């Protein structure tokens, strides 16, 4: 009967496919239909809302492709008497300040970035690298707050553990995917021939994977590269390879919580005018590596299948 939308900026990522699967579970448990729409740019985003209105949807969960679309999304929704919940990426106003009025469910970005930096440093220590010939490559997406809090948290943790500040090189990526990060990393690598071992910092698996791919192209072997992604589910094809690579592991948060909980809160809101909390921060995280990924995914219910 009741129809609710679930709009995601990147349907190609397992992260978002997983949110969609758990949204469907909430739909089965509470009695609603989930309309799954891909919104990779702003145009499609606004058109998709129009489409939801025509289908008679009462609201939607959205991971916007652009935080700065916040105002427009809210205006359009209001126009159609639709409730909106943001997942993963927070809406911001024209000045870049957070739109605290839209309920949000997101991960603990700073805490998870710090964990990434802690685990990089620990693995570096395990390998015995000389810090003098080591460097950090931080691939950044500073226009996205959640991305920025992860990479800053990671660099802060490295600096706190003793990694020399002057050997931390930042490079912006134009797209949050393997091609964008590949290009970024490739430009930094040729600027630093003196480096023999790289730590690769990025806000998610694809970003780190593009960095790792670039290092392979510049003649670095796996032993001399450590990249730890974030998302978990996006790293399974890499961790499943026969041979080890510079991609050492991934921090697995809870996309299942993001998908179900945002959908459940939307339903309660639409069906009972039960007002969601403004901010829901999911703190769950576990390091998955070649040795435990299958066991940890099955144990979280996102099973190696
Ligand atoms: O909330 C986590 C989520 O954050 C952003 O949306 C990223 O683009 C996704 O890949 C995922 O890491």
């Amino acid at each position: 009967n009741l129809k609710l939308g679930f709009l995601v900026k990147q349907p190609e990522e397992p992260w978002f496919q997983t949110e969609w699967k758990f949204a469907d579970k909430a739909g089965k448990d509470l009695g609603f239909e989930v309309i799954k729409i891909a919104v990779p740019d702003g145009e499609k985003t606004l058109n998709a809302i129009d489409s939801l209105a025509a289908s008679g949807a009462k609201g939607f969960v959205i991971c916007t492709p652009d935080p700065k679309l916040g105002s427009a999304i809210v205006a359009k929704a209001r126009g159609y008497d639709m409730k909106v919940i943001a997942v993963d990426d927070q809406f911001v106003n024209a000045k870049g300040k957070p739109m605290d009025t839209v309920p949000l469910v997101m991960l603990a970005a700073t805490k998870i970035g710090e964990r990434q930096g802690q685990e990089l440093y620990k693995e570096m220590q395990k390998r015995g690298w000389d810090v003098k010939e080591s460097a950090v490559m931080a691939i950044t997406a500073n226009e996205l707050d959640t991305a920025r809090r992860r990479t800053t948290g990671s660099m802060d943790a490295l600096k706190a553990a003793g990694f020399p500040e002057k050997q931390i090189y930042q490079v912006p990526t134009k797209s949050n995917d393997i091609p964008g990060a590949f290009d970024a990393a490739n430009s930094m690598l040729v600027q630093h021939p003196e480096v023999k071992h790289w730590l690769i910092v990025g806000m998610n698996d694809s970003t780190v994977l593009g960095g790792v791919r670039a290092t392979e192209g510049q003649g670095f072997k796996a032993a001399d590269i450590i990249g730890i992604g974030i998302n978990g589910v996006d790293a399974v094809s890499e961790l499943s390879k026969a041979q080890a690579t510079g991609f050492y592991g991934s921090l697995l948060p809870s996309p299942d919580v993001h998908g179900y909980k945002s959908s459940e809160m939307l339903y309660n809101w639409v069906a009972k005018d039960v007002e969601p909390p403004k901010f829901t921060e999911v703190t769950d995280v576990v390091l998955i590596t070649r040795d435990n990924f299958k066991e940890e995914l099955e144990k979280k219910g996102l099973g190696g299948k």
